[PDB]
């Protein structure tokens, strides 16, 4: 079927940044997700115009870019079913 | 009875919201009745790795009142003077 596009936006390299990335990779390891989800990690400090462009304040923030509508969730992604529900990835 | 108010504004780059937060903070601190000894430093997080985690920073722009204790903070472009003043407990 059609792809789900995920972008994880973080500030630098911290304890919370690291475990949000691991948690995302864990979530998308689900066989139902592993071949349909494309994930990018975006450091806000490495493209200086992104926080303004995506209107990002609080981080880490996971944004499901595709398919529309965009869905967002703030935090370290430590609750799988919470993330899936919030991003409508059921 | 003079006591220094120390403010640190942490931003990411030279975006519109960074610009807003900086000039808004400057306007807020321009009030001579607000603080005796108002000291402000603006930190670009992009050029200072490690600072974000040390200040528990997860949102930008963010303004942190280091002095006087206890530490207070507020997130955003600081476009509301009164919210900012009360949030940092500067009366």
């Amino acid at each position: 079927m059609t792809r789900t596009k995920l972008k994880l936006f973080v500030i630098g390299n911290s304890a919370i940044s690291k475990r949000a990335i691991i948690n995302l990779q864990s979530i998308c390891s689900d066989p139902k997700l592993a071949d349909l989800c494309d994930i990018e990690v975006v450091d806000l400090c490495k493209n200086k115009g992104i926080a303004e462009q995506e209107k990002i304040l609080a981080t880490p923030i996971l944004i499901k870019k595709e398919p529309l509508p965009e869905r967002r969730i703030i935090g370290d992604l430590s609750d799988k079913q919470k993330v899936i529900s919030a991003l409508e990835m059921d």
